[PDB]
Formats: structure tokens, sequence, C-alpha cells
């Protein structure tokens, strides 16, 4: 729906339901400034837009090294169901250094819930995150303001000139709303179940962030869940168009216990030239090389030789839910990877 939320400062360590009135707290601001705000703002004006060229720093190896992202870009993450996902994010708002993250769970369980909340309550940064939340239990209408909610709160910290972190778990919880509204309405399904105004309010939500001249950024991660193909479930086609990248999560290397468990072959950043050095954009493209030929102890044999690499490579992937690494340990430990 159309409407308006609180924003402001005053929200920060703030839980916030699908109508705007917080319900709990993982921490205490001291600042109280609570603006009134529209939930459905347009992008921002080609003219005010900045370009994309500093990085978004996250401090997992695998992500800054291959698929760097850019402040103020818009990333996807798809993953099918479960921690997976819910690891990888963790770690994004530990590790990263935004100055504000918001943080919109749309469609989840209670539990799931509870959950990122507990997280934040144990957060170093729960005085800078702000978490918006819609659960099943709540309406069409509801889960879809959840997603603009989020949006207009990182809009706001943006105009203050904030670099922002949006997440967005399940854009395709989003979209499922966005379409029982559209059908409650009485509208036609076009594409495999939607109809087609569900797919034109799309680019409207995801092209609010990211960074403008006047400073102020929101890079903004968007989860898909993988439950069937290209075919079946349309949004994925769509998103990858909308977005600037993409990051895989795998369900073979979850599956092993590879955490975080990125294939790098099927993610992207569209963003990765215009962010690092040519220095880096050689060195990562030797990783991947050397990934590749991997495919092709225990404990004594000089097959040694073997195990030895393919063991540097799966420690340097792995990587332990409390440990952040910065630009040059990333990159340090990527160049000790091909000598
Ligand atoms: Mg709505
Ligand atoms: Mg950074
Ligand atoms: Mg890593
Ligand atoms: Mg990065
Ligand atoms: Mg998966
Ligand atoms: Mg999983
Ligand atoms: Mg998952
Ligand atoms: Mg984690
Ligand atoms: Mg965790
Ligand atoms: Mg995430
Ligand atoms: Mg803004
Ligand atoms: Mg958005
Ligand atoms: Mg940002
Ligand atoms: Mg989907
Ligand atoms: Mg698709
Ligand atoms: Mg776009
Ligand atoms: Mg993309
Ligand atoms: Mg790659």
């Amino acid at each position: 729906s159309h409407m308006h939320t609180q924003v402001g400062r005053g929200l920060l360590g703030a839980v916030v339901n699908p109508l705007g009135e917080v319900t709990d707290k993982f921490a205490v601001t001291d600042n109280s400034e609570i603006l009134y705000r529209p939930v459905d703002n347009a992008p921002p004006l080609y003219s005010e837009r900045a370009a994309i060229e500093k990085p978004f720093l996250t401090g997992i190896k695998v992500i800054d090294s291959l698929l760097t992202c850019g402040e103020g870009q818009r990333m996807g993450i798809f993953a099918s169901a479960g921690c997976g996902k819910t690891f990888l994010m963790n770690m994004l708002i530990e590790h990263s250094g935004a100055d504000i993250y918001v943080i919109g769970l749309i469609g989840e369980r209670g539990r799931e819930v509870t959950e990122t909340v507990d997280y934040l309550k144990n957060s170093e940064k729960k005085s800078r995150c702000v978490l918006v939340y819609a659960t099943s239990d709540y309406s069409s209408v509801d889960r879809c303001n959840a997603a603009y909610i989020a949006t207009a709160i990182a809009e706001f910290f943006r105009t203050e000139g904030h670099k922002v972190a949006l997440f967005i778990d399940s854009l395709t919880r989003y979209a499922r709303a966005l379409r029982d509204v559209a059908l409650a309405a009485g509208e036609s399904p076009a594409r495999r179940g939607y109809p087609v105004s569900v797919f034109d309010s799309l680019p409207r939500l995801l092209e609010r962030p990211g960074k403008l001249k006047a400073g102020g950024s929101i890079t903004a991660f968007y989860t898909v869940l993988l439950e069937d193909d290209d075919f079946a479930d349309p949004l994925a086609e769509e998103v990858r168009s909308i977005l600037d990248g993409h990051i895989y999560l795998s369900r073979n290397l979850a599956q092993k216990g590879q955490f975080p468990a990125i294939d790098s072959l099927k993610s992207i950043s569209r963003v990765f030239t215009q962010v690092v050095d040519e220095k880096h954009r050689i060195m990562a493209a030797a990783f991947r090389e050397l990934l590749s030929e991997i495919e092709e102890p225990g404990e004594n044999a000089s097959q040694d030789k073997i195990y030895n690499k393919i063991s540097v490579v799966e420690s340097f992937l792995k990587q332990d839910y409390r440990l952040g690494f910065t630009y040059e340990q990333t990159m340090e430990l990527i160049g000790e990877t091909i000598r």
C-alpha cells in the first residue's frame, strides 16, 4: 500500500512491525528524532546519483576478493532456504563497515524474527541497526510495506549523509504478497501466476538505492529463494536483470559444510571492474583459474602436492563466522595461494 511510516535516529535499536510501531529493542539510542515520511518515494533522479567507484567492504574473503561490492550497488543473494542464507547475512552485518543497517524480514515465521533480534542483541553493531519485519500471519499488504518501510527508513539516513546497508530478506516473499494484492484487486495472471503489475513495480522498489552526489549511499542486498527453475519462478530472471550482480549460495557446498557456501562460478559483481584496481582484477582472475584446475596427504605418497593446494584453496574460501578480514589481509592471503 501507499502509506507513511516513522523514520529518524530515534528508531536506531528498534524493531518495527508492518505498521510502524516499535514492538521491541535490541539497543537503546540517546537520540529521539522521529519524523513521519512517505513509504513509496521514487528513485533518485539520474542527475542526483553518484557513480559507483569505492568498494563496499564486507570482510568476507571470497566476496571482497572475487565479487567485490560497490558502495551503492544493489546485490542479489540467491539461496535455497535455511541457515546458509542467514549465516552469510550475519557476517555482512558483522564484518562490513557501514554506518547504519536497516534490515527488512518479510514473510518468515516468528522464530525467524526472534533469531535476528537475538543476533542483533549480541552484535557490537546493535546501536547502528534498525529492524523492520512482517511475519507470515500478517497480510499481503503488510508484507509489501515492510519492504517499503525498510527502504523508506534507509532513505532518511541517506539524505542525512550516512553510508547505509539495506537487507531485504526474501524479495520472493515481497513479490508474492505484492501479487496476492494484485489478484485480490482482480488482475489477470500474465507471467506464470503474476499480474503484469508486479514486474513494473519491481524496478521502482529496487532502484531506490544507492549512492548520491550529495553524499549518502544505500548499498542494498536482496534475497531470492531458489525453489524451482527459471521457467517456474519468473523472479530470478527478472531480479537478475535489475540488480548489479548476485551472490549464489550453493546447496552442494552447504551439504558439505563449506561456509560461506558461495559458488563463485555462479556469482558476479557487475561493478567489479569499476571498484577494484587492475592489480586486483588480475589476481582475482588468477584464483578463478586455479579453482577451475583443482577440479582436476592421507598421508605419505607425493600426491601430497595436490592435497596442500586444495587445502589452501579450501582454507581461503572457508571463513569462521566471528572473523572479519580487511582488504590487505584478503589480498595477501589470495596472493599466497597462486605462487
Ligand atoms: Mg501493498
Ligand atoms: Mg566499506
Ligand atoms: Mg570467505
Ligand atoms: Mg566487497
Ligand atoms: Mg542454495
Ligand atoms: Mg541451507
Ligand atoms: Mg539459506
Ligand atoms: Mg555468520
Ligand atoms: Mg551467524
Ligand atoms: Mg543477506
Ligand atoms: Mg535517500
Ligand atoms: Mg529497496
Ligand atoms: Mg552504502
Ligand atoms: Mg524466487
Ligand atoms: Mg526467472
Ligand atoms: Mg536497475
Ligand atoms: Mg545481477
Ligand atoms: Mg567469479
